[PDB]
């Protein structure tokens, strides 16, 4: 296949060229008007960057009315997204090799994006490898199962290891006392339970032992913080970077925690409910500026989805979290059409920084395995859920109007049509 009149995303400047894909799905070359006798498929001068990295999903295994691997990924496909990174919580969670591997063979048998496996970290579990795990998810609250680190006390045995470490970072003794002070009433006493502080203080117990491990130790450790949502855990983190020598800190942030607030709970109702909860607007204000200041390196969907009659019902029964893999794509490069953050950035937060965090390489070379994705950057149109593929057809940003979308995927060397491209 030949992707004629492309604009292509390489090293780090926009070029452009065809992009020849061989009959292995791998990129044989990329030249200024290829002439060769294959099937010619005119990208018009749309972008075509490495493949987007959605480094925090939820295909909610073992749960597959709420989505599955081929729902997952069709979904993936329609966002523009060539990898996902799937998160361990699942029922049962994924806390024994036996549990991984049967999982994984699920997983190969209907995936159609490339899809990784995270292992799932108990106070039990802690010691093992899993060879084909991408990262070890820590759950510092409870989520399934024993995935949960109820004994903080143990934090520094657990990072004390050369893993790559995904923390969700809440403060179960935070929660706790608020539990004690505020009644689950409406959607805003969600935020004020599960409140900042509760977020920025498991932060801090995660960083005080990074210090005795950096300096006590010769392990060194990868902790990627997922979802931070607070303008002071992001001031913290920026700020123990300057003190670590051997430890290596990643932030990634979500499309929500950048767009919405507080202010719209009670509008947002169960589409609003997520862990960690809406903050402030400065909180949003702190994270696109970490995006331009390069203190956040990641951004990712934490794509849970759920029962759509489930998120209908009152705060106390509604479970937390929302789809995002759909609309992670237009929602980043909707801030590069406000003048938000450059279209580099975009690039950076969904394609390069993923890629080298996770090891995955999806680099746009000769010889590599073609994992791209082709966006039409001004494209304007309405984000609407009935188009979504996943089995979650709902989202909170339901008929917002942006501008930039994917609109080819492209899988191992194989196109697909993505979301813009029925825009
Ligand atoms: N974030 C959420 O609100 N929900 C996620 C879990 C998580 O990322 O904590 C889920 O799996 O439903
Ligand atoms: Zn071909
Ligand atoms: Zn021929
Ligand atoms: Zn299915
Ligand atoms: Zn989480
Ligand atoms: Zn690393
Ligand atoms: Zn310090
Ligand atoms: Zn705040
Ligand atoms: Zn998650
Ligand atoms: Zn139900
Ligand atoms: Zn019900
Ligand atoms: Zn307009």
């Amino acid at each position: 296949m030949l992707l004629k009149n492309c604009r292509i995303i390489k090293d780090n400047k926009i070029i452009e060229g065809d992009i020849l894909i061989d009959e292995n799905g791998r990129i044989k070359k990329i030249a200024k008007d290829i002439k060769v006798d294959d099937e010619i498929i005119d990208i018009k001068n749309s972008l075509v960057i490495p493949g987007v990295i959605d480094a925090h999903v939820h295909f909610r295994w073992g749960e597959e009315k709420k989505e599955d691997f081929l729902s997952g990924s069709l979904a993936g496909i329609n966002g523009g997204v060539c990898f996902a990174i799937d998160m361990p919580n699942n029922k049962p969670p994924i806390t024994t090799k036996e549990l991984f591997y049967k999982k994984l063979e699920d997983c190969k048998k209907d995936s159609k994006i490339n899809v990784f496996l995270n292992f799932g970290v108990t106070e039990n579990n802690y010691l093992g490898t899993v060879e084909d795990a991408k990262a070890y998810k820590i759950f510092m609250v409870k989520s399934v199962g024993d995935l949960f680190i109820e004994d903080y006390s143990k934090l520094k045995d657990i990072l004390n290891q050369n893993k790559l470490f995904c923390i969700h970072a809440e403060h179960k003794d935070v929660i706790n006392e608020n539990l004690k002070k505020y009644q689950l009433n409406s959607w805003i006493d969600h935020c004020k339970i599960r409140d900042e502080k509760s977020e920025v203080e498991a932060v801090k117990e995660v960083i005080k032992n990074l210090k005795i491990i950096d300096r006590q130790s010769n392990k060194k450790p990868h902790v990627h913080f997922c979802h931070i949502s607070t303008k002071e855990a992001l001031y913290l983190i920026k700020k123990v970077r300057q003190e670590l020598k051997n430890i290596k800190i990643t932030v990634e942030v979500t499309p929500h925690h950048i767009y919405l607030n507080k202010d719209m709970a009670e509008e947002l109702k169960g589409f609003g409910k997520f862990n960690p909860p809406l903050r402030e607007k400065d909180d949003n204000i702190a994270l696109i500026k970490g995006i331009v200041n390069k203190d956040v390196d990641i951004i990712a969907s934490d794509h849970a989805p759920h029962l759509l009659e489930d998120k209908l019902k009152n705060v106390k029964n509604c479970p937390s979290g929302i789809p995002g893999i759909e609309t992670i794509v237009p929602l980043t490069l909707n801030l590069v059409n406000k003048g938000l953050i450059s279209l580099f950035d975009a690039i950076r937060v969904l394609s390069k920084n993923p890629a080298k965090i996770f090891n995955i390489n999806n680099k746009i070379e000769e010889g590599n395995l073609a994992n791209l994705t082709i966006i039409d950057l001004k494209k304007e149109g309405k984000i609407n859920a009935e188009l979504f593929k996943s089995k979650a057809k709902f989202s909170p940003f339901d008929g917002w109007e942006v501008k930039g979308f994917p609109i080819y995927t492209v899988i191992n060397g194989t196109l697909y049509e993505a979301y813009g491209c029925k825009c």
